């Protein structure tokens, strides 16, 4: 109506993080795999990568550890459906900032000819 509260979380800035990776994109490299091809920044000291994925929109936001590298390689989806993720890379003194909200869609897996 007209009450206005307008109170925002005063985010905590706390200097000493790493910056988002660059050329973030996701490609179904198989029906039941996905490849992750990013850009590490300078920050040469880096513990892991946080991927956020979650079944289409309805699903959970799960964590993985990736190795402090460019590209991963991760197994285990379903085919023919769409998937979230979201790459952030994890120093240890503090979390970073995290890349675009980007998806990929597996591979349409053939029907299980009867015969």
């Amino acid at each position: 109506g007209s009450s206005g509260s307008s109170g925002d979380i005063q985010v905590i800035t706390q200097t000493g993080v790493p910056g988002q990776p660059l050329n973030f994109k996701a490609e179904p490299e198989s029906e039941t795999s996905i490849l992750l091809s990013w850009t590490p920044p300078r920050s040469d000291t880096i513990a892991n990568y946080e991927l956020v994925y979650k079944d289409g929109e309805h699903g959970e936001e799960q964590r993985i550890t990736i190795e402090p590298g460019t590209s991963y390689r991760l197994q285990g989806l379903k085919p023919n459906s769409l998937y979230y993720f979201r790459l952030a890379a994890r120093s240890p003194q503090g979390l970073g900032a995290s890349t675009a909200e980007i998806s990929a869609r597996t591979m349409q897996s053939s029907g299980p000819s009867s015969g």
